[PDB]
């Protein structure tokens, strides 16, 4: 396929089929990727980066897709900031919404304990973010650290575990009676039920499976 990106020589341009009527230059010899948040290509710049650090990462260190926004800036309507060091990645102004099993209702109690202290999602994650690093928290993706650099979904995953042990953490007293109330339910935090409104308002779901007695 004959591609053009924003590095591609001017030569490469003007030979492209025409439309219908109603620093770096990328080199002959060289390969592009498709960043996989905006589908435009890049110069796959990866090889030449395994023994050159000064070449700005192009891939997710955990899923290994390749994102355009280090390399030279991403754009499109949904994308905050695609690739960045997990500690300074934009999760945007909506990350909090379903950011605990998907249910609104367990998120809301979340949002309300951080907004009456005055605190941010990104207040939230730093402080978790230094249990991750003392092995106080864990995460799936087990060797993922504030300082890996991966992709708006990688670490939108990781942060939805980290604040799951955040609000797992906070004091039965801190929060609304309303919410201490409820009895646990017996399914836990992996509930299918609790996307329907009535099951998520009337059970606790901060809470794991029940096995034994
Ligand atoms: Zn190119
Ligand atoms: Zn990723
Ligand atoms: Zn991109
Ligand atoms: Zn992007
Ligand atoms: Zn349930």
């Amino acid at each position: 396929p004959y591609v053009v990106c924003r590095q591609c020589p001017e030569y490469r341009r003007q030979a492209a089929q025409p439309p219908h009527c109603p620093d770096y230059v990328c080199p002959l010899q060289g390969s592009h990727a498709l960043c996989t948040c905006c589908f435009q290509p890049m110069p796959d710049r990866r090889v030449e980066r395994e023994q050159d650090p000064r070449v700005a990462p192009q891939q997710c260190a955990v899923c290994l897709q390749p994102f355009c926004h280090l390399y030279w800036g991403c754009t499109r309507t949904g994308c905050y900031g695609c690739l960045a060091p997990f500690c300074e990645l934009n999760l945007g102004d909506k990350c909090l919404d379903g950011v605990l099993n998907n249910n609104s209702y367990e998120s809301d109690i979340l949002k309300n304990y951080l907004a009456t202290r005055g605190l941010t999602w990104k207040n939230m994650l730093t402080e978790s973010l230094v249990a991750l690093q003392r092995g106080v928290f864990l995460l799936s993706d087990y060797r993922v650290t504030g300082d890996t650099v991966l992709c708006y979904c990688c670490g939108l995953r990781s942060f939805r575990e980290l604040t799951y042990q955040y609000r797992q953490n906070i004091p039965a007293s801190e929060l609304p009676v309303a919410v201490t109330s409820r009895p646990d339910c017996y399914w836990g935090r992996n509930c299918r039920t609790q996307v329907k409104a009535h099951h998520a308002m009337k059970f606790n779901h901060i809470c794991e499976q029940t096995r034994f007695k």
